[PDB]
Formats: structure tokens, C-alpha cells, sequence
């Protein structure tokens, strides 16, 4: 009888498969010997039973109090996503990431075929035992589009089906526009099969001692063993969309970037589009579907994450959004600060590691809305919950994921598969002293510099604690495809290439101390923004690029924030930065450091010394 899974399937046909599709079910059906195998179509019905025997299972919780939305509380062991367990696999070091002069890279971690498969042979081999293979038809931009890029993900987690069904575009439309071409392999696993060896947390499974996130470039693979956090399991996202997508981008010269897409329009009617790197959980999110406080002004939502930019023949940087959704941070959401987010959250949306309220509603830190009498507050560890408690109510990096065609301001384009005309990219991160609320790069390379110079507190969104300022150039640090001296290289060269309409490149300064209240106030900066990109005479000149001239912001409504604290550049501060940008850009690039970016750094260090 073959190699023949047919007998184990409940929904769909293997028949129905294309050739190499039944072959990577197949071959791994036989290695991971999952009970049931389950071809995803997409269909709401699927969804509504996939739901109700998470539901049964005692995965998720329904909430109540609004129209199909659920909670998934995880083993607190997995919460986020891990970067030291984050690999990619190559035939050279090199390739993956620049051989640095001290120590280990922090641009990325290479690991040799030989250690993988190893490593890949103590953890698959049976671990969908007593399982559902689920097999996901998904597409990373819309349907149609020969932009868009298919993959198959096999998971044995239902929580990483129902996640990618509003992620991605996920079903049976995905097959059919698929046929006999080429798919990214993505193989995914809990690592635990039945019978458990290990006692269940939560009742969430998951394997925090062998967890590993793959990447496997040349052979098109991604495979993820031991978490269930979306970071880690949705293999569309990061994995593809960001580590695979922008070495493919390298390779036939597009870009993949940890970066919103947002159109802008001023009172007049006239619409600009932005891109914004900041590092997780650093500000994307709320700016990409922010409401504006000037009235007139009008933001609208492309994405909020992850960006695929390639030139047009006319010279313009076209962005797509390659997802299908927002798997965005809970806590600080509310009407006050994120109001569009709200209005897109209280449908069709699973929640991970928030509080419950009483009457099946959602509760988090800085959510602005105080619960009447008598409503009380079940935490993400599932214990009764109150502030006298000093443990928050929803985890740091507890998420929202909502479909974002459900935005108030979901872009009339974000789905056109020609894209989006980029005329600004703006780069930051959390710096809580010395750097300016607003600056724009002098060209190109001082641009390129600029995003790679970027540092910013670290986050819930990975393992780093402490609030400690880190390295995060262009906020890729932990989605580095390939060597990040290379992707400088990539960078640069977009200036040589004919009729190339360059975006601004501006860097931004939200949390600097809070000495400006951000959210829709950073409206005020995106006007700054758009009038530069028009080539107004409102900027001046610093050492470190040109900054808003004295009254060409917008402050009317803020004659309390101090503008000399806020835009002030130390020379103190200053020239210890360049130092520290030199012995980073020296030590983790090293060889592969191109010239040009090495001339912006002695540039600056040139302009600091005259001050
Ligand atoms: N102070 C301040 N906080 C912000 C701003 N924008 C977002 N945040 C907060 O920082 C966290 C991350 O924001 P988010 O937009 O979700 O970041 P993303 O993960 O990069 O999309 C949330 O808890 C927000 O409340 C801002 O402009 N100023
Ligand atoms: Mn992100
Ligand atoms: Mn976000
Ligand atoms: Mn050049
Ligand atoms: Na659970």
C-alpha cells in the first residue's frame, strides 16, 4: 500500500493535492506519524469547528460579550518569540551573517546542516503522535497576485491554524492558484505527542527545552519545533515573510522589511505613503493606524509590519503588505491612543495572554476603560486578579490577532497587487535621552547609515529584559535573512539603478524623556514629514541631519512641551554615539562593511567635531 496516508485523512483529498504538495504531506506525515490529516480549505465552517473543539479541548476560552472572538491563555515558559533557539541554516557561515571580530554575531545565528539534522532527528521523528496534521494552503499577499508568495505550513496546533487563517489567505483558493509551482515548505510541531512524556501547563502544548525556529534557505524550508507563540509558529510571518523573503529579495532586488505601510492625506486631498521601521512593540502598530489629532488630516493602514518594496518601471518604491492581518501588542491599546484598533479588535479576533472579565470581555494594562461594580478580573495565568497583586493582569507581550480588512481605515489599495508609491521611510526606536524627536538623512547613504545605526530599548517581544538599549539596525536585527553587510550593500545600491525615485528617509524619537504624548500627536512630525517630501523651506541644518526649523511644527495644542529639551543635540551625547556606532559597525560587519556606510560614520564624526 505505499507510502499512503489516504486512510488518516478527515477533511480534503490527497488525490486533490498538487504533485509536490502530496509529497511533503506525505514524507513528513511519515516522519512525524500524525493520527489524522487535516487539508485545510478556509471555509467559515471549518473555522466555526476548528473553534468549538479548541473550545472542548479546553485550548480556548469564548468570550462572551462579543461577535467570535476567543482567548488562548499559554504555558508562561512560551510567551514570546526566542531568538537565541532562531537559526538559519547555510554551507558557509558567512552568507547567514558577517564573521565578527569578538565572540558570537548578534546580526543572526548560523548553524551547519550537520548540527541541524542532529538536532532535526532528536525532535521530529514521531511527534505528532496521537495528532491532527493540519495542512495550510496559505498565501503572503493577496490572491491572484503574481506578487504573492504560497506556502504549505503542517502544524499539529489548531491555535496555529485558526492564527493563520487571519494572518494569511489560507484555503482551498491557495491550491488553485498554486498548481505545480513553487511553495515555501513549512513544517511546524509542538513537541509533544501523545502520550505526554511531561506534565501540560495551561493546557497548552509546548517543549521550551527543545524549541528551535529553522531556517533552511537553499532547500525553501522552514521548520519549528516546540512553540506555539505566533512568532515562532505562524510561519508565514516572520520566518517567511522577513528571513526567507529578504534573502529571495536580495537575490532578484526587491526588499523585505520589518517595516507599516500607511497613506497620509493632508486637508487638501492629497495622499502620500509612508513606511516606518521601529523594532517589536516599539510604535509600529499605533502609527500605522493611527488617528490623527490635526483636523484634516486622514491616516490610513497598508499594513503593519512586514513590507515587500520593489521599483517600478517610472522609478517608484511600490510596498505591499504580504499579511492578512495584525497580531498586534495588547497592552496601552484604547479609544484614547489606538481607537481604530478597537473598532477592527471586537470581531472575528483571538486574544493570547489577556485578562477575562466576569461578562467575557478583555482586560489589559493601560486599556483606559474602568469595569463597573462588581465585574471582576480573571489574569492570563488563570487566577482571580487585583491590583493589590503586583503581577499585571495580561502578560507584556500578550497579543490581538484581527482580520484587517475589519480596519475603520484599512487602505482602499491594500490588497492592489501593484502596490503602494513610497515617497518616506522612517526609522527609530525607544531612545530615552539624547536623540531628537524628529531629523531627515542629508541622502541616500547618510539614510542607509542612519537605519543601521538604530538602537532602542528591548521589549516583551523577545527574551531580552531589563529595558536595555540595544542594537537594531533598520529593526531587522532578529530577521536578518542573510549577512546584514550584504543587506547594507542592497541598500546603497538602489541609489546606481535609472529614474530611481528615492523616499526621504526620516528618523523619529517617540519615547525620548515621556517629553511628547505620541499616538495621534506624531501626526504634528508626519506633517513635518510630508511637507519636507513636497520640499518646503522648514528644515535646518545640524550635525546629524536637518532637523524642524524654529515654528515650522505644528504645536498649537502644545505650548506646554519643552522644544529646546526635546530637539537639543548634545555634543556630549553625540560624540560618544559615533564612537560606540564605529566599534559596533567594526566588530559586527567587519569585512563585509561597505565603504560608503564607513564615509557616513567618519562624516559624522567629522560634523560633531566642529560643533
Ligand atoms: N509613549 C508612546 N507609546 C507608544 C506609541 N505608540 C505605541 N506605543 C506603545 O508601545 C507599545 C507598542 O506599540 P505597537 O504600535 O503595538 O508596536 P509594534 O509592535 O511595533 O506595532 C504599546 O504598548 C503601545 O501602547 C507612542 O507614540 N508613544
Ligand atoms: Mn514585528
Ligand atoms: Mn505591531
Ligand atoms: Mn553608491
Ligand atoms: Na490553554
Amino acid at each position: 500500500n505505499g507510502l499512503d496516508f489516504s486512510a488518516k485523512v478527515i477533511q480534503g483529498s490527497l488525490d486533490s493535492l498538487p504533485q509536490e504538495v502530496r509529497k511533503f504531506v506525505e514524507g513528513n506525515a511519515q516522519l512525524c506519524q500524525p493520527e489524522y490529516i487535516h487539508i485545510c480549505d478556509g471555509s467559515e465552517e471549518e473555522y466555526g469547528r476548528l473553534l468549538a473543539h479548541m473550545q472542548e479541548e479546553g485550548v480556548i476560552r469564548k468570550l462572551k460579550k462579543y461577535d467570535n472572538c476567543w482567548l488562548a491563555l499559554t504555558d508562561p515558559r512560551d510567551v514570546a518569540r526566542i531568538e537565541s533557539k532562531t537559526v538559519i541554516i547555510t554551507q558557509e557561515q558567512r552568507d547567514t551573517v558577517p564573521i565578527p571580530k569578538s565572540g558570537q554575531s548578534q546580526l543572526g545565528r548560523w548553524m551547519s546542516e550537520e548540527d541541524f539534522e542532529k538536532a532535526f532527528n532528536a525532535r521530529f521523528p514521531g511527534c505528532m503522535k496521537g495528532r491532527t496534521m493540519y495542512v495550510i494552503p496559505f498565501s503572503m499577499g493577496p490572491l491572484g497576485s503574481p506578487l504573492a508568495k504560497i506556502g504549505i505550513e503542517l502544524t499539529d496546533s489548531p491555535y496555529v491554524v485558526a492564527s493563520m487563517r487571519i494572518m494569511t489567505r489560507m484555503g482551498t483558493s491557495v491550491l488553485e492558484a498554486l498548481g505545480d509551482g513553487e511553495f515555501i515548505k513549512c513544517l511546524h510541531s509542538v513537541g509533544c505527542p501523545l502520550p505526554l512524556k511531561k506534565p501540560l501547563v495551561n493546557n497548552w502544548a509546548c517543549n521550551p527545552e527543545l524549541t528551535l525556529i529553522a531556517h533552511l534557505p537553499d532547500r525553501r524550508e522552514i521548520i519549528s519545533f516546540g512553540s506555539g507563540y505566533g512568532g515562532n509558529s505562524l510561519l508565514g510571518k516572520k520566518c517567511f515573510a522577513l528571513r526567507i523573503a529578504s534573502r529571495l529579495a536580495k537575490e532578484e532586488g526587491w526588499l523585505a522589511e520589518h517595516m507599516l505601510i500607511l497613506g497620509i492625506t493632508n486637508p487638501e486631498g492629497k495622499k502620500k505613503y509612508l513606511a516606518a521601521a521601529f523594532p517589536s512593540a516599539c510604535g509600529k502598530t499605533n502609527l500605522a493606524m493611527m488617528n490623527p489629532t490635526l483636523p484634516g488630516w486622514k491616516v490610513e493602514c497598508v499594513g503593519d509590519d512586514i513590507a515587500w518594496m520593489k521599483f517600478d518601471a517610472q522609478g517608484n518604491l511600490r510596498a505591499i503588505n504580504p499579511e492578512n492581518g495584525f497580531f498586534g501588542v495588547a497592552p496601552g491599546t484604547s479609544v484614547k491612543t489606538n481607537p481604530n484598533a478597537i473598532k477592527t479588535i471586537q470581531k472575528n479576533t483571538i486574544f493570547t495572554n489577556v485578562a477575562e472579565t466576569s461578562d467575557g470581555g478583555v482586560y489589559w494594562e493601560g486599556i483606559d476603560e474602568p469595569l463597573a461594580p462588581g465585574v471582576t478580573i480573571t489574569s492570563w495565568k488563570n487566577k482571580e486578579w487585583r491590583p493589590q497583586d503586583e503581577e499585571p493582569c495580561a502578560h507584556p507581550n500578550s497579543r490581538f490577532c484581527t482580520p484587517a480588512s475589519q480596519c475603520p481605515i484599512i487602505d482602499p489599495a491594500w490588497e492592489s497587487p501593484e502596490g503602494v508609491p513610497i515617497e518616506g521611510i522612517i526609522f527609530g526606536g525607544r531612545r530615552p535621552a539624547g536623540v531628537p524627536l524628529v531629523y531627515e538623512a542629508l541622502s541616500w547613504q547618510h539614510g542607509v547609515f542612519v537605519g543601521a545605526a538604530m538602537r532602542s530599548e528591548a521589549t516583551a517581544a523577545a527574551e531580552h529584559k531589563g529595558k536595555v538599549i540595544m542594537r537594531d539596525p533598520f529593526a531587522m536585527r532578529p530577521f536578518f535573512g542573510y549577512n546584514f553587510g550584504k543587506y547594507l550593500a542592497h541598500w546603497l545600491s538602489m541609489a546606481h539603478r535609472p529614474a530611481a525615485k528615492l523616499p526621504k528617509i526620516f528618523h523619529v524619537n517617540w519615547f525620548r524623556k515621556f517629553l511628547w504624548p505620541g499616538f495621534g500627536e506624531n501626526s504634528r512630525v508626519l506633517e513635518w514629514m510630508f511637507g519636507r517630501i513636497e520640499g518646503e523651506d522648514s528644515a535646518k541644518l545640524t550635525p546629524i541631519g536637518y532637523v524642524p526649523k524654529e515654528d515650522a511644527l505644528n504645536l498649537k495644542g502644545l505650548g506646554d512641551v519643552n522644544v529646546e529639551e526635546l530637539f537639543g543635540i548634545s555634543k556630549e551625547f553625540w560624540e560618544k554615539e559615533v564612537e560606540e556606532i564605529d566599534k559596533y559597525l567594526e566588530d559586527q560587519v567587519n569585512a563585509d562593511l561597505p565603504y560608503e556606510i564607513e564615509r557616513e560614520l567618519r562624516a559624522l564624526k567629522q560634523r560633531i567635531s566642529q560643533m
